[PDB]
Order: C-alpha cells, then sequence, then structure tokens
C-alpha cells in the first residue's frame, strides 16, 4: 500500500530506469568484492607460515582493492548523476504547477511554506534516491554476507559476537535514552533564563527609577540556583552513563578479540582466521549504521512524498479558454451577485451595480465591512457564488482571462518593487517587441524620464532586494508607465492597506490624471478623502450596500451612514 | 602570556582547588588502568596454550574493569560538579554586574547581546573546566603510554602504524578539506534560489495581473539549471572522495592487522600480543578525538573569557555617595550647561532655565533637535559634560541616585509591562511592609479598582508575555498608581515615542489630574497639542533654545519658529 504514490511521483519525471538499474547492480557487485578482500588476506598470513613472501599474493589483493575502488566511484557517480537529473524534473514539475494556482491558493497557504516544499521536500526524495536506497542493499548484503562467512570459518566465535554484540546494545540503547532526555531537560531550562534576562534588561530604566536593582538581581539570582540545581542532576546521571558505556564496550570488544585469540593459542583456529574475523567486524559493525539510517530516514521522507504530490493534485487557473474581448469601452454591471467561501457564510449578498464606460466608480466604507471583495470580484481574483458580473451584453466568465487581464490595468500605492532592470519593470510580460522609443514616451507621460536620467546610467538600473532600493513616488511612476504603456480600457487601482500618505504629489497626481482620461475607472479608498470627486461612488457595509450617487449627491439625498465622512 | 586571565576570571568564584585536584589525579589514574587490561589479556590468551582455563586470571580481568569503572565515576562526578559550582559564580557575578550598570550601557550594547555573554560565554568555559582539560590530559597519557607499551611488545609493527596513520590522514585531511568546499557552495546556491523564489511567490497577483506567468517560469528554470550545473560538479568530486576514503582506510587496517597476523604464523610474535596490539590501537585511534576537540575548542574559549572579564571591568553606577535629600519642593535650575558623546560633538549646548515648585513645565521641538537629552539630563540618566543642574541652592550632584530615585515619580505613555502580580507591579521596589489596605487605595485614585475587579480575581493576575496581557489605559492606570503609592515629589512624564493615538481618555486625564496635583511635573511631547496649558513650555531645536513662556504668551511674542505650532 504505502509506497504506491512515491513511485507514481517518480515516475513523470522520465527517469530512464536502465540506467538506474545497472548504478544498483555495480553496488551490489562492490559489496560482494568487499567480502574477498579478507579471505586473500586469511591465504597470505597463514601462507607466511613459510616464510617467504610470495609477491602475487600482495599483488593480488592490491589488485582488488583498485578493482573495487573502480567499480565503488562508477556507481557512486551514476546514482549521483541520475538523482540529481530527478531532483531537476520534480522542481520543473513544481515549480510550473505553483506558478499556475489560482491565486486564492496563497491566501489560505502560506507563501514561504510553499516554497519548502520546492526546496527541502525534494531534497528529502533525493537523499532516498542517491543514498539510501543502495545503502540498505548494500549494507543487508554486507552483514549476512560477512555473518554467513564467519558462521563457516569459525561457528564458536560467531556465537559469541551473536551474544555479546545484542547484549551490550539492549544495555546501550536504554542509557542512551535517558542521557539524552537531561540534555533536552537542561537546554529548555538554559531557555527559560535567557528569556527571563532578555526581559529585565530593556525595562533596565524602570528598574533602576525604581530603585529595584536588588530585587531584579534576587530574582535572577532564582533562575541560576534553578540552573545548578538541574546541572547537579545532570553531573549525577553521566556519572554513571559514562563510565558504564566505556565498561560495556571493552568488556564486548576484550570478550571478542580475547577468546579469537584464545583459539589460536589453544590450536582450534588459524592466526590468518582471526585476522579475517577482525576485517569482517568492521563490514558488520560500520553498515549496521547506514541500515539504521534508512529506517530512520524513510518515516520522513514518506511523508514529503505525500507532501509533494499535494500540489500537482492541484487546480490550474484555466487562462485560455472561451472568447477574445473586443471593445470593453462598455458598461460594466454586477447582477444580483454573491461571494463566499462558504455557500453560507456569504461575504457579499446579491449586490447590483452599473460601472459606466468612459467614468469613474470609487468604492469605499468600513474595513472588513466588504469592498475588498467587491474589488477581487471585479478584478476576476474571485469567481462569485450566485450570480454574474457582466461587460455590456455578456457575462464575464464568456472571455479568457488571459484576455480580460490584458484589457484592465492594475497599479497599487503601496505598490511591490519586484526585482529586475528599470527598463524591464516598464515591460513586464508584455510581449509586443517593444522598442526603447516608445519605452521612454511612456516614461515620459509618467513623468519618470526626468528621474530615469538622474540615476546611475541614462536608461538602466538595476532594483528589487537588490541594487537601487526606492521609495513612494519613485516606484508609483514606474508603474504608472508600466500601466500607461500596456494601454488598458479599464483601470484598477488599489489604495495604501497600511495607509501611507502620499509623497511628492503633483507629480503623481498628474502622471494619474494622464492615466485615467478616457479610461473605465474602477478604484478601492482606504481614507474616503482621496476619491471624492468621482462620478460614482459606492458604500460597502456588513456585505450588503446604501452608496449609489456622487459624494455630494449621496450625502445629501441618503446621509444613513454619515459616520464614515466624519471617520474619512 | 595568553592564558593569565582565564585563572583570574575562575579565581574570583573560590572554587576550592583541592576537590578539583583530586578529580585530575583519579582521571589520570583510571587512563594508567586502561593500558594495563590488554596486558592481563595477553597473559590469558598466551596462558590458554595449556588449554584449561585458570579462573582467577578471567577474575583478575574482570575486577579491573569494575575499579576502573569506579575510579572513572568518581572523577567524572566530581569534575562535573565542581564545574557546576564555577559556572554558577561566574553567572551570579555577571548578572550583578549587569544589573547596576550606568543605563546608557544599553545605549550602545545590544540588551539581547548582553544575555548571551551570561547564558553562552559561561557553557563555553564550562566545557573547558569540565571535559576538555580533563580530556587533553588524559588523551596524551593515554597515547603516549599505549605507544611506549607497543614499541616494547614489538617494534616492528609499531613503526609500521607510525608510517600508515599519518601517511593515511596526509591524504584523507585534504581530500576531507576540498570535499567539505563543494557542500557549502551547494548550500550557497541552494540559499539563492530559495530567495528567488521567496520573492516571486508574494508578487503572484502582479504576476498574474501582467500575463508574466510564463516568463517567471523561465527565471524559476534557470535557477533550478544552475542547481544541476553545480549539482553535478558536487557528483563528480564524491565520485572520487567516496572510494578514495574506503580505499586508504581499509588498505592501512589490511596492511596492520595483516602484517601483525603474518608475524603470529611466522613466530616472531605471540599470539596474545597481537590481541594487546588490537586492543591498543583502540586506545590510540579513539583519544586522538579528544586532542584535536581541546585545540578546535581553546581558540573559541580564550575569546569567551575576554569577552567576561571585560564585563566584569566595567564601572558600576554609585547610587550611594553624597547626601540625602529633604524639602524637594523647591525650584530646579538648569545652569550654562552642556552635553554630549565626545567633548567636541554637543548635542545640547550652555542651556539655561528654571523649572519652578509647584508648577507644570513641558519639554517640545522637532525629533532629533535636542529634546530627549534636555529630558534625560533631568532624570539624571545622564550626567552633564559642563554647567551643572540644580536644586534650589545645591548641584544635584551633591545627591545620592538613591535618593533622587526615591524623590522622582517615572510614569511612560508607551508603558512597559513587566512580568508579575498585579499588586507587586504597583509597589515595585518600594520597600516600607505595604498593606493592602493601602494598595487599594491608591488603585483607586488611579481609577484601577473597578477594572481589577472585573478581572478572573479580585485583586490578583499575573500579567507580562505570560497570563493576562493589558493594553494602553490598563497598563497605564496601574503605572499611575504605582507613581501614586511611592509618594514623589517631582513627575517625569514621557510621551508615546511610537506616536501612539491616547485610549479611553476621560480616565486616563482624569487619573494624572490627581496624580499631578501639588506635583512639579515635568513632561516631554511627541505632539505639541498634549501640553498646551502648561505654566511654562520649553523649546528645544539644533541643541539650542528660544522657547521661555506659556503656549499663547510664547507664540504672541516670539513666534521665531511658528511652523512647529501647524505641524503640531
Amino acid at each position: 500500500s504505502k509506497l504506491k504514490p512515491f513511485f507514481a511521483l517518480v515516475r513523470r519525471t522520465n527517469p530512464s530506469y536502465g540506467k538506474l538499474a545497472f548504478a544498483l547492480a555495480l553496488s551490489v557487485v562492490t559489496t560482494l568484492v568487499s567480502l574477498l578482500i579478507p579471505l586473500l588476506t586469511k591465504q597470505l598470513v597463514d601462507g607466511f607460515s613459510m616464510s617467504n613472501l610470495s609477491g602475487t599474493q600482495i599483488g593480488l589483493i592490491a589488485l582488488v582493492f583498485f578493482v573495487q575502488a573502480g567499480l565503488s566511484a562508477y556507481a557512486t557517480y551514476a546514482l549521483n548523476y541520475n538523482g540529481q537529473k530527478i531532483i531537476s524534473g520534480l522542481r520543473e514539475l513544481l515549480w510550473k504547477k505553483l506558478i499556475k494556482l489560482p491565486v486564492s491558493y496563497f491566501d489560505t497557504n502560506a507563501s514561504g511554506e510553499t516554497v519548502s516544499r520546492v526546496t527541502n521536500d525534494t531534497m528529502v526524495v533525493k537523499e532516498l534516491i542517491t543514498t539510501h536506497i543502495s545503502g540498505f542493499i548494500t549494507g543487508i548484503i554486507s552483514v549476512i554476507g560477512s555473518l554467513t562467512i564467519l558462521f563457516i570459518m569459525n561457528w564458536k566465535l560467531t556465537l559469541l559476537v551473536l551474544v555479546v554484540v545484542p547484549l551490550a546494545a539492549l544495555i546501550l540503547v536504554p542509557i542512551g535514552r535517558k542521557m539524552f532526555s537531561i540534555s533536552r531537560e537542561t537546554q529548555d531550562e538554559t531557555a527559560r533564563f535567557t528569556g527571563l534576562l532578555n526581559q529585565i534588561l530593556p525595562e533596565i530604566r524602570l528598574v533602576k527609577a525604581s530603585n529595584a536593582e536588588d530585587v531584579e538581581y534576587g530574582r535572577g539570582k532564582m533562575g541560576i540556583s534553578s540552573l545548578f540545581k538541574l546541572g547537579v542532576r545532570e553531573a549525577k546521571v553521566q556519572s554513571l552513563v559514562g563510565p558504564l558505556i566505556s565498561l560495556v564496550l571493552m568488556a564486548a570488544l576484550v570478550a571478542v578479540i580475547g577468546y579469537g585469540g584464545m583459539q589460536v593459542s589453544s590450536g582450534e583456529l588459524t592466526a590468518g582466521a582471526l585476522v579475517a574475523f577482525i576485517l569482517y567486524l568492521f563490514q558488520i559493525i560500520m553498515p549496521m549504521g547506514q541500515i539504521t539510517t534508512f529506517f530512520t530516514q524513510l518515516q520522513k521522507s514518506i511523508g514529503a512524498t505525500e507532501r509533494m504530490i499535494e500540489i500537482l493534485a492541484e487546480e490550474e487557473e484555466d487562462t485560455v479558454t472561451g472568447k477574445q474581448i473586443e471593445n470593453a469601452h462598455l458598461p460594466i454591471q454586477l447582477d444580483r451577485v454573491s461571494f463566499g467561501y462558504k455557500p453560507d457564510q456569504l461575504i457579499l449578498k446579491e449586490v447590483s451595480a452599473v460601472i459606466e464606460a468612459g467614468k469613474v466608480t470609487a468604492i469605499v466604507g468600513p474595513s472588513g465591512g466588504g469592498k475588498t471583495t467587491l474589488f477581487k470580484l471585479l478584478e476576476r481574483f474571485y469567481s462569485p457564488t450566485a450570480g454574474t458580473i457582466r461587460l455590456g451584453d455578456e457575462p464575464v466568465d464568456t472571455y479568457s482571462l488571459e484576455s480580460w487581464r490584458e484589457h484592465i490595468g492594475y497599479v497599487s500605492q503601496e505598490s511591490p518593487l519586484m526585482s529586475g532592470t528599470i527598463r524591464e519593470n516598464i515591460c513586464y510580460g508584455l510581449e509586443r517587441d517593444v522598442t526603447d522609443a516608445e519605452i521612454e514616451k511612456a516614461a515620459e507621460m509618467a513623468y519618470a524620464l526626468n528621474f530615469i536620467k538622474e540615476l546611475p546610467n541614462q536608461f538602466d538600473t538595476e532594483v528589487g532586494e537588490r541594487g537601487i532600493m526606492l521609495s513612494g513616488g519613485q516606484r508609483q511612476r514606474i508603474a504608472i508607465a508600466r500601466a500607461l504603456l500596456r494601454n488598458p480600457s479599464i483601470l484598477m487601482l488599489d489604495e495604501a492597506t497600511s495607509s501611507l500618505d502620499s509623497q511628492s504629489e503633483k507629480s503623481v497626481q498628474q502622471a494619474l490624471e494622464v492615466l485615467m482620461e478616457g479610461r473605465t475607472t474602477i478604484v478601492i479608498a482606504h481614507r474616503l478623502s482621496t476619491v471624492v470627486d468621482a462620478d460614482q461612488l459606492l458604500f460597502v457595509e456588513k456585505g450588503e450596500i446604501t452608496g449609489r450617487g456622487t459624494h455630494h449627491e449621496l450625502m445629501a439625498s441618503h446621509g444613513l451612514y454619515r459616520d464614515f465622512a466624519e471617520q474619512q
């Protein structure tokens, strides 16, 4: 059952299984050559009883060490290479998924955690493919192959190892886990004290103004006393754990190596068979660590595969389906539309309005009262739960999101400065073979050109978390230049959520005034005073509405919530 | 030279050196008993040539293992205990230093880094005292004692080990450092990609609005391609490093164990001497790790001692020197006073003013222009560079800071909520044997009592980063209750630096109005509108002054910087 998704996740990378198979095979053949070195050494050590060295025996041991190293090296490369080509394929698939997910995905799921998916979870599967599967398979063959040769070569000394090794681990493992618990307990008390000092030192002015220097000292002195009473328990425990580990491990070693030595002097064994036995003990006790490592890792890695195949399961945003748009200079309408993240818990209910062509229609109201939902529905960031948004005759789901997002233009005042060249940020995603004669003219109209020419180069600069960093009206003008160069029919303007005051007003207000001409403009307001001269203003509260006029017309004709004209 | 401060830092803890000496001694005696186990094993293995076991030989090997473990355990305890008693003493000394440093210490030096001093640096010295010094000393005796017995027992097989062990390390160490460089290079490229995805995913709305989904994918695809071209270099390198480590380590093991085996069959050695030789190889190759560990650690630890003895070198705030105060209901004056952190770079120059008894005197001006320095001088948080602050006749440095800080009362509106009981926060540092009949009455006057009785208990609650958390006018009223219960003559009121708007105004303004009666009140303003009705108002700009009137009197009579009455 449980391993079914892991091979389905690997298969879709086109992994060329013949090359992985061979690499695994060579890993096995290498391990069977490790078992032969101590038998060649037995033949050397026993043969030297006639004490002239047969030079061909020590040459054959060296030749087998070099063949061992060649097959180990090719196998290690082959595993690594093929694993690196799988990880890159998974990366690729997660990336193109991520990049096309509905943007609502990102509301529910933390961006930085998503990135961890791509980066970390892929790594975890790499380790299994490259390292742990081979390590397991080879480890098993090494341990069983060592013990089956040992049992044929001397059974009594093997039975002693099969008693001593688990009887030692039966004593060491309970002791290891108890010792580790006291280490963790001491780290938690150290964090608790560190937190006591970290709260007293920023308060130090009040501590001194109060004459409280003696009482804070007494309370810190209590905190070093609990660290001391805990540290003397760690000292008591570790004084039994330390010498008990040394006693059990050498007593085991003295019993095994010493009983083998007693058989050689007794005549029950040869000096070469003791040399072979000592060489196989490394080939048992060392790859037992890679065996346990496999099980250790598989527990976390299997979760990682479910954690990724999750992602690849998600719905993509279908941008291409439906009609292409023409003549978007038509009245938008919302027709008794609703929205919510559940069928019951509506954020917006049965709302109706028209948004006229070549007109300005501002959106306003109390925070959380519904404004952001009405705007995200018109920006098609969300799809409505019932009713239709319309564009003249047709419901807007008639039209391709790729075509809708070519006719709208988005500008946020709390503007994100994405990393790149100052020109590329003015034609971002605008695949039209654009020339600097046009890019300059868009920067002119945006009142950016005179500032751009002030930067280190006449028309280049790198910006973002790298290069030049820009504030307020400098980033906002290159955004208005991007908007201007795209030629939108509908403009969708997002005021600052963090509620900053506007900067260098005369330039950015003039840049907007040239962007807005002839454009159907929808704007969402975080303070009411920024939109008061609009042709139409919409007031949204508790997922319902009352505003359907210009500001002074509504303030005269309706006035049921005059308070928001006082709070502003 | 370099170790001189380390023993001076340890000595002042009163470390009872006789007990450390003995513990070290027992560590040595234990190590000399480790060297005897393989000689008793040699005698057993050689004696079994007449193949009836002398039961007293295997009893004597067991008795020496139990004496070894007893002396190891007592020594390990003794080192740990004594080390735990040193660390607690250092902790104690750093703490009482820290707690009494001039508060200006905390402007220059980061609080959280200071805490690290206490916590981490002390730990580093503990490891040296408990673990590393003994480890070194014992390690040396173990390695030299093993090699001197080996050279007496069989010299030829010792010379082979003295050639093979360094010739192996001469090949493995350059290879280890090259491999580690490629591991670090791959971690830095992984961080660079993770940073590329982490900047594109929060921008995803702009990516989708722009139709930029294809270009962002292409740029992420470039980032997985550089990770692939780097990972296939790590694969090339590791395919040579992996099998070369296995080749050199077993070829060394086959040469040493195999040449020893050839001497036993040749007649140049006995089976028991080979068993002793194999048992000493663990006692050489294992404590070489603790030797290198010592040097590794000492490099960081010696720095740690200079890093602490630093601290203990600092000037303490002398709170006790000079006169005690009586009748502080006298005009404060500043007499041609100055301040700065350097003799040249004055923050305040030759300023003169009187602050009348039973009067209110507010401090105002542009940010960074000098206001905070004039206030911190009156709060005696700083000492003036020239001239004197005075209290009636005498310069204020006549009086004990412990007595001055009993006659002033400090209240900050951006109030720190220090951790503790809701009653103890109202009598913090007020050592007078106070009773709940008084604490209640102070909470009444502060308009806190009616809120306190609303909490989970009638007059208890734990507060801080634990228990109940309180906002604005709730924490401010227990601060005004503390101020009220102390009976200040001078009140020193600090408005919010983060420029928050005031909350539940009618209660806190009434609480202040009852605190302020008959009190000489000095207040520092972050907005001018909060202090306009004061008896006196002081305007501070560029480290000089012009305001010396009440608000409307100054605004009429002077007006040289009317702009701050417009900016407010």
